[PDB]
């Protein structure tokens, strides 16, 4: 028997925020590095890790041109973020809000080894989290976004860590779904080791579908769900070579095989790749000639504010030109969602 | 580790076929009936159920004019109609090959009731089937056909049904997928009762998504394999009208959530309906205005041929009018089939 | 492949607390009740809830006579019962400790509803608990809890509500064996409503099977693990009546279909009961003429303490008396353990 | 909700029915091999297989002296055994039935590989099997034999074949016992290879958890089943050696952390072991210091009969010193059924 785990509203809702997240020709920005790894990119760059700092670096990210107000429909933020102000008075969500784009954050709290398994990992941070998407509900956050990881080895993925991660995606999107936040779920799968396009896409293969089975299992609304995979692409000790051409059908032919039409969107990582490389990549499965019933997008955490971090390099007064980078790659970025992109 | 169950070639046979049966503006006609259900189809029109009998009438269905030559892609018969000769000489897999039909076969052995249900069934036919597709195959069918059924009762269709008819259909699309026949899957869900739409609707999405699972789980090659889903209707007893915009939208809506977009196309069962209503909803199905990235057709067993046999009669000098009232339908059929229908 | 959760020793440690908790003739004293539902049960009395009144009533219930240190292997507190010392000037767990019992800790953070059910809520607690348990490890808690609640409705419990807390709580049983702490598992059935033996037994049986196959999935070592399951016993709107002997025929066969005997031990709820019927129900189960291959104790909260807490009053001087009468309860607990028990 | 799939009295016969079987010192004979495997054991012996040589060499085994009545509980036929005469002119079940025993039959058409896999397996036989089983159950067979095999390699033993194989187990197991059929589960792990002790265990205890999930998803009487699984054994090409007593160990281990102990009894396969290995260790599994909570018995197909069929050779005259030899192996695995066994 059916009780309805939504309001029709409450669809509404999550579909017209899912719809404006993912509007065409609109990506993500993922602002939403915790204190351990932008610890590590501002000891890259040579800098102190400090409040200011950080609060700095994301008012160089947030407040740049008008440019890049048809480029981001989204950010996601850390939650030190949220409760920060930028210099003119106006907190980073108005901020965001002001030039359309909408307000997300990470949720989760990091990664638990999986007893049993060969360095197989869960995620964590599922306790208060009704509270807290009502807290950030409240803070103008309208979309979350949850971050499991799984590594290709010998024997991985195992049948236990796909199920549990996929259970857990699942229980913190009926979670979020319950507050009117738009859950992205994001299914990592590590690029690391040697494996070629075949096993990388097998995986991604069985992955999805677990993930979509665990979804159907919770009575997610999956109108107001976006998915967040990796491109397939081989390991980075992998010794054969590949066209971006092969990289871009695997993608749709692992998308093709496993995700049901109703999902708004899909955004995708960058996965340690170059900062041209994931344009181009994202630029060529715009080009894919099948039938691709959906929105696909970006959403690159380092491959948008990498090399625009690294013109800034920790002094003020580089700014501008710091920030007239990173549009540069949101130009391009936009491009490869609409695939008319070319370098 | 990956072990392909399919060459490339086999993958193009399969999606070839898939292809050629569910080209735009075909659909299928079943002409399976086995002895029993012929049976009592010739004993309410008022003849005796002979072998010559259901020749004649198959031979009626076979052998029309030339206007449903772009109206059916592919022909479901019994294992005894392949066997049988035309009285032009040729045989009935010929006659379909010649006027550009394709041959299938209904393979099933029946349902078996599972103990511990409430008159839940589940379906037979699994042993000897990689050696009878063999042979099936050196006699030209291409595709097959496999019934399971579910009812909507009480606290039915319960989790063991849906699980095991899942597994039977997954295992049954391995077996034909292996030997060169595109499988189709028929999950039909029973329309007796009384239950609402959103009900209906509900149970479609879980036996859906568990069948996709299922066939996730067998590395079936899901480009090779047509779906045989039924229009979600409410129960013959149920007391509520729905226009059938709301049932286009219900089908629609039930089949974005759980399709994967590789799946080929999508046939549909008449289901009890009225030789027009099938016809009416199908037309209406195709224009619903949403994404639906798949071709939309007809599968009709009683709705194609009903009315026909009732111009039959029994007798074979009315012959061709009742082949010709078998062609109307057809024709409305094929517009159903692009949309363009109107009665 | 395996890589083994467990070093040898590490199996040592919690086969040896498993053995010392649920030894012959032993029980569990549930002395965790939290803020909310001791604050009911001291407004009942007619007290005013304080950390006083709380530390003192637990002072009432934990230094009683040395008769019953062949009672109790093992005392459950609450979180901040740890860190309360008695006027002796020792705390708590070396109170425990000192006269041969165990210290355990309920770990969960309350009941969250899920979606789209009927009332069916999961359990919470996940977030931290690796250095949580580390923490209780260091001040002396060998053991640990968590409370899954499943209610008997008309198409309650469904699959997802099954499959959700057999997860939840292998993931929990992991975590707990990680650091060196025997876990709990207790899948709680709501008592209330009005259903037979039957369908009480029957759900018992589904429920139970779900919750050891997730345990089997995630590589937990059994041997190390103790259950804690509630009697099956009709609803409390329930008309029909039954001898005790039926309801311990009924327990002993939801457990010897069900429990695979490396399980150390089974410690039942009392669940609502009155403080003797439970000890007659534990006497009758503990007097069952079939092979039960493990131990079968008591974990009773309300049945231990509540007449004591009745006699108690919330004054200090009849405290001695109010301290004999939990006394008595527990002798013949631990009666009900041996089935020696006549009252 | 709970519709019984079996009457109280069809639990009866169940229990009876397999508590007659498994009887303490009792054992399984199983004569039940197919024309190939016994076409190979008479070219092996120097004979022309016929149906004359087939019915005398079983002649040869099921007509052996009384001191046989308690030892044999249950023999296992071909389906062609149960219409061959003795020369007496009494019918094989008529003899088996006379001095004790009971008669079964394996009923699996073979094994049929699974897509996609490395080399792994199904079994076939489903089809009519309500009817046969009824028609066996008309001619004295009580109880049935269904045999699937699974192998030890790289990767495998995957997900998909010891979940199709537990599936298509529960499924025999449910038709049987609605026919008022024992049905005996035999999950056979292939020895071939080179593995140890601990990664056999490891897969022993994922197979035997699967099978008895599927089994309690179907409702399965458990009191009313046999388990046939094999010791757990090193592979042919490992090169590690252990002692009887390691085997015996991690046998009841890997016994006791799966089989929920209504289940009736236990009997082992002899799986290429030597004549003598098998029966020394039952000896040691009977002798185990653990709680075994069933019988454990053995059920023996080569190691009863081999070297009986080797002093038999094909020549009549030989027939009683055959026989005799065949006694003395019957005997010693009686004494390895009790524990008391010495070579």
């Amino acid at each position: 028997h059916s009780h309805p785990a939504l309001t029709p509203e409450q669809k509404k809702e999550l579909s017209d925020i899912a719809h404006r997240i993912v509007a065409p020709g609109k990506g993500i920005l993922a602002a939403d590095e915790s204190t351990g790894s932008i610890a590590k990119r501002l000891q890259s760059i040579g800098t102190e890790n400090t409040e200011e700092n950080r609060r700095f670096y994301r008012q160089l990210l947030l407040t740049a041109d008008d440019r890049v107000n048809p480029c981001i429909g989204g950010v996601i933020l850390f939650h030190e973020t949220l409760y920060q102000k930028a210099d003119d008075g106006r907190p980073f969500p108005q901020v965001i809000k002001s030039k359309g784009g909408v307000v997300g954050i990470k949720v989760d709290k990091g990664v638990v080894p999986l007893a049993g398994t060969n360095g197989e990992t869960t995620t964590q941070g599922l306790d208060g989290l009704s509270e807290r998407c009502a807290q950030y509900k409240k803070d103008g956050a309208d979309f979350a976004k949850w971050r499991c990881v799984l590594k290709i080895g010998e024997h991985t993925p195992s049948a236990l860590a796909i199920m549990e991660n996929a259970n857990v995606l699942a229980r913190y999107a009926s979670i979020c779904q319950q507050n009117g936040i738009v859950p992205i779920v994001e299914p990592e799968i590590l690029p690391d080791g040697d494996h070629d396009l075949k096993r990388c896409q097998y995986v991604t293969e069985k992955v999805l579908a677990a993930v979509y089975k665990a979804l159907s299992d919770h009575h997610i609304y999956l109108e107001g769900t976006l998915l967040k995979p990796n491109m397939v692409t081989p390991g980075h000790a992998c010794t054969q070579k590949y066209s971006h051409e092969e990289i871009a059908m695997a993608t749709v032919t692992a998308l093709r095989r496993t995700v049901p039409p109703a999902v708004t969107g899909v955004t995708f990582l960058s996965g340690g790749q170059s900062e041209e490389e994931a344009s181009i990549n994202l630029n060529a499965i715009n080009k894919c000639p099948l039938l691709k019933p959906w929105a696909l997008t970006f959403s690159y955490g380092r491959a948008l504010q990498a090399s625009a971090l690294k013109a800034w390099g920790g002094k003020k007064e580089n700014l501008k030109a710091a920030q007239e980078e990173y549009v540069k790659r949101a130009l391009a970025n936009s491009l490869a969602c609409q695939g008319k992109y070319t370098p």
